[PDB]
């Protein structure tokens, strides 16, 4: 799959106006459920893999990036082929000897269960490209991301530059590193999982 490069930010009262003034256009709005899966030991998340089923899109696996871009920014390979997702799940959790099947069909054999499920309403903008998604979660939390998707690693630096420039033109504090919706959900509603992630990040 493709390499996603992103920077999250806290959206302000002026964000639409600022986007308008930059020449970004609002492409669509959409409301949808995401459901994230892991083992009881959080084997995926602790290895920086994120498996989800998204209403309207199907199964998606985020795999850790190949280049060094972490900080307020981050980089993931997004895998959307179910066959590719299963192949990676077998390697991480099970055996490559297992019979391939759809992601839903293998969950039970790999002891994968729902760790999080929540609805989001997303207002999606395009800049000529970059995408800027302004999200509101159904547990009460709002976040934005400036994002680019590239094919090869050598395109990452140039994408990363635009992402920073656009966040800055939005007037988003440089220091700010707004958390992912999933991380706020885990903090509020899966506190023992959240602590496990904390203890592993400081390690
Ligand atoms: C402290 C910390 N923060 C973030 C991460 C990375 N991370 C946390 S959750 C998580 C999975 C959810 O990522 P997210 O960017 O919030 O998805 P979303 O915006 O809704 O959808 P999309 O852009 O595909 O449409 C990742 C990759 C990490 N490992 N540690």
């Amino acid at each position: 799959g493709l390499i996603e490069v992103e920077r999250k930010f806290a959206p302000g009262p002026d964000t639409e106006e600022r986007l308008q003034e930059l020449g970004a256009t609002l492409e669509h709005r959409v409301t949808f459920r995401d459901t994230y899966y892991d083992t009881s030991e959080l084997s995926l998340m602790l290895s920086d893999h994120w498996l989800r089923q998204r209403e309207g899109s199907g199964w998606e696996l985020k795999c850790p990036g190949v280049t060094g871009v972490s900080g307020p920014h981050n980089e993931y390979v997004e895998v959307t082929s179910e066959a590719a997702i299963v192949a990676q799940l077998f390697e991480l959790l099970g055996s490559g000897e297992q019979k391939p099947a759809g992601v839903a069909a293998v969950l039970g054999s790999l002891k994968l269960q729902e760790v999080a499920s929540f609805i989001t309403t997303r207002s999606s903008w395009k800049l000529a490209q970059l995408t800027i998604d302004l999200d509101s979660a159904d547990f009460g939390y709002a976040v934005g991301e400036v994002e680019a998707m590239v094919h090869e690693k050598a395109e990452v630096p140039a994408a990363l530059e635009k992402i920073i420039t656009v966040s800055s033109m939005l007037g988003v504090p440089a220091q700010e590193e707004a958390p992912a919706k999933l991380m706020v959900y885990l903090q509020r509603f899966r506190p023992l999982d959240y602590q496990r992630l904390l203890e592993a990040a400081s390690s």
